């Protein structure tokens, strides 16, 4: 196919569903109870059959407003450049990263798209984000889910950060442009700066990007602490 | 055309919204960025403009409340149920939040919109009545909507001031009832404040038909409840 991204993840459908009722059942059950049939249903009707890249916030907006991605106060953790450390961490600690809410769970490490006059997905290829178009099904789904993710957020909150990097905070990043400019007010946030085993850090607290950080967040009269010089592995220990 | 049970649309209501989003971002609560009060303005009257007054959805409110969602800091919510003047009057003092003090809800307070089909324009002469005409008229379904996500936003500690004087200072079917207590998230702590009139006594109270109705509702979604009563409009301000 034409697109230069990957095709749709295999069988989507039945993934989105099958992890639903995981989820539901044996993740998070609680609660109040979700239809995981209506969730997948609103999941494929934000996108099928539509064009490919003019996904706008608006298309997700149903599906949020059945399953928002809100997590128990003090539970909270942001993520930038540190996939792997921060879900072990999270999975350690017990806290929930967007990808641990019902709809990051759903879609975490999928691939999605439509097309015009066409009620399946495109498992060919699917929009690329620089090389196609930023406003694809897939890039969107996660924008709107981190605003969200961002705007519940209580209490303390924390963020792992890449030590390792030269900006760990990227303000091109999702977390950078989505998620620390939308974070609730007055909530408070701890930042860890990570890096590898391994190596001497790139990036620090008191460095330009991280000072460009604490600035949003003053702004959002959010309280700032910040830790670094940590490797991974003293990190998990601290 | 005024086959409609209610009143018409605001007049002005475009002036009225354009003037209250500008109060509201330079004056009232300005944010740590702007927000663009003609793209707003355009949102809202998108909304509705040239459609069936009776064929509202939530859906057709989604580029308008992205661009102004009705979220606050926790602790901050202040909800109401047939007490807007008192409920407001106590946010006012304790320097808390209604919605109406959301950006959306304070352009919206008191106004009344509705569009008809093939015309650019407001309909001045009437608009459905959510009794009389249909519950899913423009009027209903923003403050629905914006409702929902405001009690969706609640954190920590938030209260609600009831009414009773009233036989059910908790209505099962008001905007409160089937909007947003039933939203509210889990380990949000609620306190309702049932304030008589002082006013001969009450007519409600922490004990009654009305709250095991409201108690039920929390109890169910996990959010825990302080139910205070036999308090006066004088005691409470
Ligand atoms: N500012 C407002 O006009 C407003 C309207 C509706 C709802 N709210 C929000 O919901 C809460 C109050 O609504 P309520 O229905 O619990 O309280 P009432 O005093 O019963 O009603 C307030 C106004 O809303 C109207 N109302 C109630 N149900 C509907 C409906 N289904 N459609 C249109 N209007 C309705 C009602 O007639 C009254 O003028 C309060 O916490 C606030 F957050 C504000
Ligand atoms: C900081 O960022 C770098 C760059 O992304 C990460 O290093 C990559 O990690 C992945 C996943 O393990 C490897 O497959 C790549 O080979 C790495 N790329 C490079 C350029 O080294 C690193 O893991 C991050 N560090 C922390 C502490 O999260
Ligand atoms: C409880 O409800 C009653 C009835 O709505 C409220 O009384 C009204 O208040 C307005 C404003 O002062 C008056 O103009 C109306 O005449 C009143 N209506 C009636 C039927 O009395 C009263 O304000 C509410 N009490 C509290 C504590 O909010």
């Amino acid at each position: 196919n034409r697109w230069h991204g990957a095709g749709s993840t295999a069988d989507f459908q039945k993934i989105i569903q099958e992890r639903c009722d995981t989820y539901t059942q044996t993740i998070r059950p609680g609660s109040r109870s979700r239809n995981c049939q209506a969730i997948r249903q609103a999941f494929m009707s934000a996108f099928i059959s539509k064009d490919p890249c003019k996904a706008t916030k608006e298309d997700y907006n149903s599906l949020i407003n059945l399953a928002p991605p809100t997590v128990p106060c003090g539970q909270q953790v942001f993520w930038s450049k540190t996939k792997e450390l921060a879900h072990e961490y999270a999975k350690r600690r017990r806290l929930m990263t967007l990808e641990d809410t019902l709809l990051g769970y759903l879609a975490d490490g999928l691939r999605w798209c439509g097309e015009p006059g066409s009620s399946d997905l495109n498992i060919w290829s699917c929009p690329d984000w620089r090389k196609d178009c930023r406003t694809n099904y897939l890039s969107v789904f996660w924008e709107v889910l981190s605003e969200r993710f961002a705007e519940s957020a209580c209490n303390t909150v924390r963020v792992v950060l890449n030590g390792s990097l030269e900006n760990a905070f990227d303000s091109m990043s999702i977390f950078g442009r989505v998620q620390a400019p939308n974070l609730r007010p007055q909530v408070e946030l701890e930042a860890w700066l990570v890096h590898d085993t391994g190596k001497p850090p790139s990036d620090s607290c008191s460095g330009s990007s991280i000072r460009k950080l604490k600035s949003i967040l003053d702004g959002r009269n959010v309280k700032f602490r910040c830790m670094d010089n940590l490797s991974r592995d003293q990190f998990l220990q601290r």
